[PDB]
């Protein structure tokens, strides 16, 4: 009989790293795959799926705005669970560390259905930093019957927790799936073309433990950056929570070298990182995107659960003090010794076939092949 | 400064392990202490509350009939998160493996509010088994910031899940507590006037995972027992579950030697087992109490947490296939050296003193004390 596989997420990093994830799925006979989002995000996570071109099976509208932690669990608690009365997948596939991948993941368990943990494993071992992200993870590890660990240094960290080695496979982080067709030498955009011959630091900023006086440090710093920077210009494609927003406007209008966009397509954001000068963010995702892109990364954020991209050189966490963040990007401006030692590329994420790997582990773990496929 | 201390409950057997600690916190000018009930269990726990003479602060009145773990957890969720908009204890404090105790400490988590779980650390290894005890242990495991485990494997269980040394404590088991006040000489109830000389088997049974059929064998195994044993009797305090209510009912519901009666109060029921021939149950709290009353326990499980009292002799581990059950209580009806084997009395579990360790370990984790309190010390480190 057919295994019986459903994706479950909500979020833009989801979409973008389940999309290629979806597309193989449906490339194999043995394989009935269906398509779940919460819409934990409404107009961020349409903006993926309408780009991959994705219809989900299954839509449960939860977004409220301004939506707490409870609001969020509950909604898509109680809505996977109604869906579970009806359809009753082999096995359900979570990603990540958002509150859809712990709902989702709690969901299925509590119908009895085996899950798998794409992008298992990732920890910093601060459970409010990143907040609630490092302890969705653990949790979903918790439940999780099949771990993908996109590095061998995430399967050590579940391999610490006592999670038996054979449970888990190092597929690759499926990003660098997407990330691989993406990239055009030929790139033209209007905000790049009054950016013109300037540098461009290409910023995002949107952790929920960064909100509020971290947030509003990274910015006086920037302020700071471009004031005495004549020839740079900063793009900031502005995540749509509101109290993000809020502290954009506050520092970044009226300002002619910063620029507030909404934001941007995936096929467009990975174009602007290729084109940037560096990137200051506390993105998960644009972590192991840099490093293909030979592109500094300075780190907003007192940790990352991204080692591998630190230990390549692409990564530095410069925490979220106005003086701390000030001085390493007036560094990367003025070190070309410092600049190079950061913008050497290289793959310590994926190969481009994470999706694959996952996809054949199904198949061998339930039967359907007899040979497991490669790691990365 | 006080230490603002919250207690978080609904069921009967978390209110009745934590009663005891309830109790103990008030004894301290140190502490503010708050205790809060979801109510997952309305009656069941108002039993237990009003045994103890406890008055909660706050009382979310969750329960709903024939309740599913998603109406559970989204309430409790919901009601709790509502209620740490305006109250911020210091600490929360869970207990065990509960809907509750997992909606409780991801409630907290959710305000930043720091977590103490008491009865820490007991696995089986088996996500179904018990279902969904086994994941809430765990992901409250994950939550909390204290760990207080009632005995050194169960520290040993969250010390090879990379929790750290120095955040986990070994208390022993509060159920002790409770369970040494208890026990009267001269106890007498009209069910047991009713038993008089006969031999009484006591017996439980409300796991998740044993709904339906697993129930059904070892109900079809007591009936063959009582059947075949005219000087047997089994009293049955049966829980408020209508599922295990039918099942009940439609095994022993025409037995005049099956006493089908309402859930007991604590006092009562302990002093049903210390005069019990032996135990059937498939309750965790039993599994813990019996080795202090010396009284064999078959264990209506494929699975234990509670190593401890199966190396006492006192848990055998039955599963659920009827002919096992039957085969197993046959031979302690029949068999004087089986029965001695399984009836020889020990505290691996608790000495009484879990509650005032548990509270002196917050009280010095916070700076109120230069001391921290001794360790419950088991088996293997008395005689060694
Ligand atoms: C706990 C959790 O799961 N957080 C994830 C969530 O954080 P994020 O900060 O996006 O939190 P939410 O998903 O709750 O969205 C926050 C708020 O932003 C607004 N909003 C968001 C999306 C949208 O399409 N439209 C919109 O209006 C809404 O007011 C919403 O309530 O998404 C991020 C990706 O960006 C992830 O890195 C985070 O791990
Ligand atoms: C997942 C979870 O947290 N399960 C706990 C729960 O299981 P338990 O089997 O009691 O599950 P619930 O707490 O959901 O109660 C089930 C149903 O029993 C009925 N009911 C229950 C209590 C009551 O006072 N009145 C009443 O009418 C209701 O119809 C209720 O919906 O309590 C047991 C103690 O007995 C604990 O061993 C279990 O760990
Ligand atoms: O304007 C943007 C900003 C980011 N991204 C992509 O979104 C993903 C990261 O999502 P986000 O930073 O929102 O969440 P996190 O990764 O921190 O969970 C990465 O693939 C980015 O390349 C995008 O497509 N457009
Ligand atoms: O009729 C009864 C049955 C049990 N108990 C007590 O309830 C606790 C265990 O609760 P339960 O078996 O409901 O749940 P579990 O321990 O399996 O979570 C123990 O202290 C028992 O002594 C009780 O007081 N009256």
């Amino acid at each position: 009989k057919k295994l019986k596989v459903m994706t479950v997420f909500g979020t833009r990093p989801e979409a973008i790293k389940m999309a290629p994830l979806v597309l193989e799925l449906k490339k194999y006979p043995e394989i009935d795959s269906y398509v779940t989002v919460t819409a934990q995000h409404r107009q961020m996570l349409d903006q993926v799926l309408d780009a991959f071109h994705i219809k989900p099976d299954f839509d449960l509208n939860i977004m409220k705005e301004r939506q707490t932690l409870a609001e969020i669990t509950s909604n898509a608690l109680v809505r996977l669970d109604e869906l579970f009365k009806d359809i009753k997948p082999d096995i359900v596939l979570v990603h990540g560390d958002t509150t859809t991948t712990f709902a989702g993941s709690l969901a299925a368990f509590y119908h009895q259905i085996a899950v798998g943990h794409v992008e298992a494993g990732l920890r910093t071992g601060n459970k409010y930093s990143p907040f609630p992200e490092e302890l969705n993870r653990q949790m979903t590890g918790a439940i999780a019957d099949l771990h993908f660990a996109p590095t061998g240094q995430a399967k050590d960290n579940l391999l610490k927790e006592n999670k038996k080695a054979d449970s888990i496979f190092v597929t690759g982080n499926t990003a660098i799936d997407a990330l691989n067709t993406t990239v055009r030498d030929g790139y033209s955009h209007p905000v790049l073309d009054q950016v013109g011959e300037d540098k461009m630091i290409l910023l995002t900023a949107h952790r929920r433990e960064n909100l509020g006086e971290p947030m509003e440090n990274m910015f006086k710093a920037i302020r700071r950056i471009v004031g005495e920077f004549e020839d740079v210009q900063v793009v900031y494609p502005v995540h749509l929570n509101p109290v993000v927003r809020e502290a954009a406007h506050k520092h970044f209008g009226d300002s002619d070298r910063v620029h507030l966009i909404e934001p941007l397509e995936v096929i467009d954001f990975h174009n602007f990182a290729a084109k940037s000068h560096f990137i200051l963010t506390d993105s998960g995702g644009v972590q192991e995107e840099a490093p293909s892109l030979g592109k500094p990364v300075l780190v907003l954020r007192d940790t990352t659960e991204r080692p591998e991209g630190v230990e390549a050189g692409t990564l530095k966490l410069a925490g979220t003090d106005e003086e701390n963040i000030y001085q390493l990007a007036k560094q990367l401006l003025t070190d070309p010794d410092e600049y190079k030692k950061m913008s050497q590329a290289s793959n310590p994420y994926g190969d481009g076939e994470a999706s694959r790997r996952i996809v054949e582990e199904l198949l061998f773990h339930y039967g359907y092949r007899k040979e497991q496929p490669d790691s990365f």
